[PDB]
């Protein structure tokens, strides 16, 4: 009745201009056929960087989820309400957008404050969203915070982390949401599972942890693909969450699922080959 | 001038309803990407069976060759006039459609009237166009004749195909085509090279043989991963062509080149697996 069946996926969209050889396109189509994608009600995207990769994305599931928002950090139009420290005259936006099956009431986007370096020079934050479902309002944040920077001064990270989860949570105070709706929050928040920081994460959000199902990461370099060509040797970390505001209305029993479906590859156009014809 | 750049190939895209586990999706969407598609004049496309995947694919190649017509044997509409044994309760359409980077000025479609079974339950034929490119009058006609099948009487395969490919080289007499203007006819002739048919098919279509180029097998099973799939020990045939009718203008020296070249397939989504949520 309330409660929703979300996905976030954080999509490793660069921005096709600076890293150019990443099927961005070629994996936006990809994504729009997985089954994953299919029979939700709200979808959260994050490292959706790419100005027509994002597009190519956000089209293939309108048909599906209906009401979307802009990038986060893209540009001012389109959103309700624009807060935080947004520039016009950073490299990147925040990577995060909501879709959605049900109406979006009102879509607000918030540009962290605090930033490390190479990952401050963009418009990282969150982006809220309050949908109506039958007759009821629940209300979902999606977020893409600070990533672990070799640039970033050591322990800046955190640090950072932690003052743009408070943003988070703050601003969900501020909102004045009624106690018996549900506040979603979720996406890609760079903190591993059971580390130091994990603990934090959960104040800091106001969120309680939850339940989880399938995979035991989500960002696994042995497993996955493109993860492994860029840290071979690398260790799995779980990094992408939902959760729901702990002072809010909790949903019967939250879980997170890691999905691990991987296109099928098709090696060959068919099982005939082309023919060309002219004249030599 | 007036000589093309051609392409023929067959797709292997079955009805995803009948057979779903196929990417009939994902590869046309590869072949959009693909480089034989790119820079020439006119496709023929054959096996575009499956309605869905049909449009995905005439759809990306919409940019480069704009003038399209219907599938073979789909439906009576968008076809400039339709003849032979088209028949409307049948199970599967002829899955032949050209696309081109010229204007097409005429499009007639045509039923095989001979059917052996299986393939027979279906509107195979054939596909005529008048392109007019740079002032002249160029003609291109697609076609995909009756299959080898098991259900087929023992020599029937063989006999039907003669009857179809005179029922193309009739149309051609009777269609009243300028000596002067050439005409291209094309596609899987389910015929392979060097047997006694191939001498046959040659007399029945009406056209000369034409010089090879590229590798020496349409459908290779040892070489192609599809063909490889479905008949691991089989050996490889020579089914698709581009000739041209003998008594109309031969251009300059035609050739058909088998291009054997091979998608380089993606095989995650992203870095980052995605999050599902739900409340169970
Ligand atoms: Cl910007």
């Amino acid at each position: 009745d309330t409660d929703l069946k979300l996905v976030s996926h954080n999509v490793y969209m660069l921005s096709t201009v600076l890293y150019p050889n990443w099927g961005q396109y070629k994996r936006a189509d990809l994504i729009g056929q997985s089954s994953y994608i299919k029979n939700n009600d709200v979808v959260i995207f994050n490292e959706a960087f790419d100005n027509g990769a994002s597009d190519k994305l956000l089209s293939n599931v309108k048909k599906e989820y209906p009401y979307q928002t802009p990038v986060l950090g893209r540009s001012q139009s389109g959103w309700d309400k624009t807060e935080g420290s947004y520039s016009s005259t950073v490299a990147e936006d925040g990577g995060v957008a909501i879709v959605s099956k049900y109406p979006i009431k009102e879509k607000i986007q918030h540009v962290f404050k605090s930033g490390c370096g190479f990952d401050n020079d963009s418009n990282k934050g969150f982006v809220y969203t309050k949908i109506e479902k039958n007759g009821k309002n629940v209300h979902v944040i999606g977020t893409h915070t600070q990533s672990e920077d070799s640039r970033c001064g050591a322990g800046h990270d955190r640090k950072i982390r932690a003052e743009q989860m408070k943003e988070i949570s703050d601003f969900v105070k501020k909102k004045n949401i009624p106690k018996d709706e549900t506040v979603y929050i979720g996406g890609d928040l760079n903190v591993n599972k059971g580390t130091p920081e994990f603990k934090d994460m959960l104040k800091n959000l106001n969120v309680n942890d939850v339940l989880y199902a399938g995979h035991n990461s989500t960002w696994d370099p042995q497993s996955n693909s493109i993860a492994k060509y860029n840290y071979p040797n690398g260790k799995p970390e779980h990094l992408d969450y939902i959760f729901t505001d702990k002072d809010h209305k909790q949903p019967k029993q939250l879980v997170n699922e890691v999905v691990t479906e991987k296109p099928k590859p098709w090696n060959d156009f068919s099982d005939h080959y082309p023919i060309k014809a002219y004249s030599k």
